[PDB]
């Protein structure tokens, strides 16, 4: 999955978690691998965030709450199949793999993390990953320097669209975002990387003014690298955890220009991911 689910799941976990009262122990699935977790509460809130390709939930004691628990954060990794849930007890999706019960009153209700193929993880703590860049979406701004300065790197010696995948540097990006936005700028995916970024290098340094005029109309790469998967975040609305994915999935079928559409090339890079672009393939093509 690609940053703007991720953002979306979130916003979904702490809507429908707003006013509700967790209670017990958190049930994992036996056939999962991932860890079980060490967690009891009466009385226990979830909130959540999102950064790049992870989701990060607080579960969080209320006040009286007991046994004595300390608020814990878990942060996952969906993989294919992963999603997050709200549904009946009674409903509990047959690969449930973690649960989160209600406490009463009012309805029995299960938050679950859902994964059939079971490639999703999590672990204990807050952690984002080691390494994972800014987000894309949330930080735009460290993400923007954090490439900038560190342009230097071998990851910028690879092609752009496989540096585009390089989480240390574009945390959220994945393969339907590179294609997207390599097309809005007909870059082509085999040009060097440090070479289509090198012209951004060294804010208040040009005024709004200025930037209108000579940069409105031409975003840049890292711009995109944000604006791109800010147009999926609108366009997915609420509907996320909701009876909308019908709907929700023939809006962003229509909102692709390039992955995967009829007439565009495609060729496997490095990692043997699928890039889909149009003309040019640049010169450092297999």
């Amino acid at each position: 999955p690609e940053g703007p689910e991720l953002h979306l799941a979130s916003q979904f976990v702490n809507e429908a978690c707003r006013a509700l009262v967790f209670g017990g122990c958190v049930e994992k699935s036996s056939v999962s691998r991932n860890p079980e977790v060490p967690f009891e509460s009466s009385a226990y809130r979830i909130s959540a965030s999102a950064r790049g390709k992870e989701l990060r939930l607080i579960l969080s004691p209320l006040p009286g709450a007991q046994p004595q628990q300390e608020p814990l954060a878990l942060v996952f990794r969906f993989g294919m199949s992963g999603s997050f849930q709200l549904v009946p007890r009674e409903e509990l999706p047959r690969h449930a793999h973690l649960r989160f019960y209600t406490a009463p009153p009012g309805p029995r209700l299960a938050l679950c993390f859902v994964d059939i193929r079971r490639f999703g993880r999590w672990d204990l703590g807050g952690k984002w990953q080691p390494g994972r860049g800014p987000c894309v979406l949330q930080e735009y701004q460290q993400f923007r320097e954090s490439v900038l300065r560190n342009l230097a790197d071998k990851a910028f010696d690879r092609p752009i669209c496989e540096a585009l995948l390089d989480q240390r540097f574009f945390n959220g990006i994945g393969n339907y975002l590179r294609a997207e936005i390599l097309y809005r700028l007909k870059i082509p995916p085999f040009e060097k990387a440090r070479s289509v970024l090198e012209a951004l290098q060294q804010s208040p340094e040009l005024t709004l003014s200025q930037k209108i005029r000579t940069k409105l109309q031409n975003p840049d790469l890292l711009e995109l690298c944000h604006s791109v998967p800010k147009e999926v975040v609108q366009l997915g609305g609420r509907g996320y955890g909701s009876e909308s994915g019908e709907e929700d999935f023939a809006a962003f079928r229509a909102w692709l220009r390039c992955y995967g559409m009829p007439g565009m090339s495609s060729l496997q890079d490095r990692h043997g991911r699928t890039i889909w672009f149009q003309g040019d393939p640049g010169p450092l093509a297999p």
